[PDB]
């Protein structure tokens, strides 16, 4: 009912952090035209997606401020995505996104279809969504967006999962102050990269289940490459996550998922939880780390918000049981 | 109608070897409660499983001596397994086991669910069963069990297939005299390990078809590792089996299924058939062998029972055509 | 409506090149017996396959000269193939072949079932067909066959795709003058080898989409090995084709699809298009080449027929949208 993490952080005009269209007008939508009518409307709306909505032609629609998009009756958006642009205060929950896969574009480099594309927007909660094999990104977060929680989603069979900050060339000061994102209790399943890949900002990645089997049926990237990456001086803390790679034969040949990655050209920072906050890694390469200061978590999310960490051994069952669309009441 | 191999070996009270509930009372079961009522009953029963039986919650049920559990009408046990404990003389045939896979436990190390778990039991025939992707073991054989035939089953998409002897620390004399198991005419399909893995005892592995493709859709072990393993001084003979691994590209990179494996800490023994009893290996590593004495089969099953060996080139078609549930009349 | 490439080349008795049963008698067939009645009939026939035709037992049927075999209503030939032998002037279009896979023969070396087997025949057009995981070949071209176009087909999940010339021991002069084959606008999807593999003759391979993901569910060859191969002094030109292999992890371990291959024992020749006729390669090894003469295309198809080359970047979408059965009107 309320987000945990960066989406919950209060501002002047959003005293309770992200609340979407709370207090607004309730509308049920059953077609792409109806959905787009209300996501592009001005004002508070709770937009209830009832069942399957097919976008033909495939396309993305804009979403303005103060919206809740909530699915019921196994809500599906098929061949459609949401661009949240120059906006704030949007909640998206309990919908299954599928149908952006373009078999003529197996590396997701032509069509640019993202299921959720957040551009210069802040206070956004993406929760209890299932995303299945899209084209380009599943949830991308760009152009100085900020204060995002991506929680309890299930991402399946998808290559480039979540890019946070799309350009090495953005303003170091401004970008360093944006891109504050929390990823927690997500079920990441047979995915390839960017979970998240973050430039500049701050990422708290906790209590997610990474179940990295192969992406079959397709060409392009069949084997999972890496989970979390920290680039362009980002501050990332990764704790209490459970990583399972793709097995003993491959690991013995020196081929294995990389749980955390430092990337450049200006290296990011990233630390791991330890002790009660440790991650677990099975069939993985050794995680890459780079602290801001020896013995300190590169990010202290307790400076920004409260949260409780589940013991890592409990994470698989909690995440399988709870994550993705069709589980919320 | 009668087992071949170690299940058929006569004792004082079992003059015809394994016969299950022959002569006993015939009962049809259509629920988990009814099945458990009769598998835990004292006395002779022929228990006919008619159609699908779902176990919610998932769980294993005990089976006592002198039972036949036989499926009809595409019998399925879903999310349930059978523990045959401190017992003897049990036949299980023509049932499809599925539904023990636990996606929060991709290495099968938490829940401990076995489709068939044989503990301190002997004279057990497991025949014409299909087992699909369980949790821990498909057919495990533990705690000094003995005189088992596992024949004409189809095992599919499963990681840890059949463990025979669960502890390096069992009594060398006692364990050396137990765990006499014959595995024949099984269709082993996209499986990872232990086909069987045996400690201490004696394993005759003949005329099985190993079709080792990838286990997809899952994390953990995606690539088949090894077929038969002989550990703790076990005596294993492997003859007339057809092994097909997962292809030229992998084999050329030095990555390939290992058909037979010697394991420790006290090394087992294992020999191959040759000439008319040879195995065939395609896309495999060279099999590991270790004879008890130069030029002798580490086990001579003709000292214990009669059998006829199919020519290895005939094994794929015979096994595909005949193995698994839903083929017996 | 008319072939492009070698099938269109005029002869004395075939002034318009391949036209199949144009002008002949139209017949609708709905059973394997009816189909075989007409493919083995003498004379001109347009044979319209309406819906699914199942061959039990699985088998191949002969097709004589001057035939059009054309599917409607999602036409399927299941467990059947066509042998075009000592014949000419045959068109096959808009049918889905499936059901030759033999799981007891994962390397396709026992049963010898080909979906289309062209023997000592010429002027054959194979167009808008979908072929799914057969046994041995999908389209083999043998025994001095000649003047073939294989265009706009979709080949899926199949190991040994198209062998052109089955013997190193055929007559160098005669074979050098036969096996003139054009492969264009085919969607090659999760296939293993021979796309085509050609001995002796001349192959023009243009504007095909190679989407080389894994062949899962099966043992044998799970990883795609190589696309086009030129053997026994064949003359092959490969231009405007788009190759996508199976990803970064494998490529970084030195494991990757080989787009073009020179094979012996007498090496073939093969050249690539460049500039406006270039191919694209992603996640592939470097293509093998061997020109007849420095700076010349090993084959100049403009000496034999006219064609227009699509820009390679357009090929994936054109081929996905247009290739395979069920798309022709
Ligand atoms: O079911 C078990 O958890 C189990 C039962 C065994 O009796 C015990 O020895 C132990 O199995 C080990 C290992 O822990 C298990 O993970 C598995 O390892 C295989 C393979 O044998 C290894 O060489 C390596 O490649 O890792 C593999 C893997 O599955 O990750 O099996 C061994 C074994 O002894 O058989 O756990
Ligand atoms: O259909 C056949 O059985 C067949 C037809 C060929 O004309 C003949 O040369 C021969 O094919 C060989 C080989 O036997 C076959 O197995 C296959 O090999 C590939 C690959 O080319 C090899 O480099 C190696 O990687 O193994 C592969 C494999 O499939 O296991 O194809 C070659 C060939 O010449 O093309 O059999
Ligand atoms: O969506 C994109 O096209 C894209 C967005 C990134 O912000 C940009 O840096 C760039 O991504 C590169 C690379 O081009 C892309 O292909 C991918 O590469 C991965 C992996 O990171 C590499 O180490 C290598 O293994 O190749 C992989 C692959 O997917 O082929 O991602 C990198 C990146 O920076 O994250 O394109």
């Amino acid at each position: 009912d309320k987000p945990v993490g960066f989406a919950s952080v209060p501002t002047a005009d959003l005293p309770e952090g992200t609340v979407g269209g709370l207090g607004g007008e309730i509308v049920f939508v059953r077609t792409a035209e109806e959905l787009e009518k209300y996501t592009t409307a001005e004002g508070k709306y709770v937009i209830v997606v009832d069942g399957t909505i097919v976008f033909e032609p495939k396309r993305e629609i804009k979403v303005l401020s103060d919206k809740t998009i909530v699915g019921i009756n196994d809500a599906k958006i098929v061949g459609g995505g949401l661009v949240i642009k120059d906006a704030q205060n949007v909640i998206i929950r309990n919908i299954h996104f599928e149908g952006f896969y373009m078999e003529d574009d197996p590396r997701g480099k032509k069509y640019d279809f993202d299921y959720i594309n957040v551009e210069n927007s802040h206070h956004i909660w993406i929760d209890h969504i299932t995303f299945v094999n899209g084209n380009d990104g599943a949830v991308d977060i760009k152009k100085y967006s900020n204060y995002i929680t991506v929680s309890w989603n299930k991402f399946v069979d998808h290559d480039k999962v979540s890019l946070v900050g799309s350009s090495d060339k953005e303003d170091p000061e401004q970008a360093g102050q944006a891109y504050k994102v929390t990823y927690h209790h997500n079920y990441f399943k047979n995915l390839i990269q960017r979970m998240p890949r973050i430039r500049f900002g701050m990422a708290h990645v906790f209590n997610n289940f990474y179940s990295m089997g192969l992406r079959t049926g397709v060409s392009g990237n069949v084997f999972p490459i890496y989970g979390v990456a920290s680039a362009m001086g980002a501050k990332v803390h990764v704790e209490g996550n459970y990583f399972m790679g793709y097995g003993a034969v491959m690991a013995e040949a020196g081929i294995a998922f990389l749980p955390t990655r430092i990337m450049g050209p200006v290296e990011g920072y990233l630390t791991l939880g330890e002790g009660d906050a440790k991650n677990e890694f099975y069939y993985c390469k050794e995680p890459e780390v780079r602290p801001v200061e020896e013995g300190k978590p590169a990010l202290d999310p307790r400076e920004y918000y409260d949260y409780t960490l589940d013991p890592v051994q409990d994470v698989p069952k909690i995440v399988v049981d709870g994550a993705g669309a069709g589980k919320l009441v």
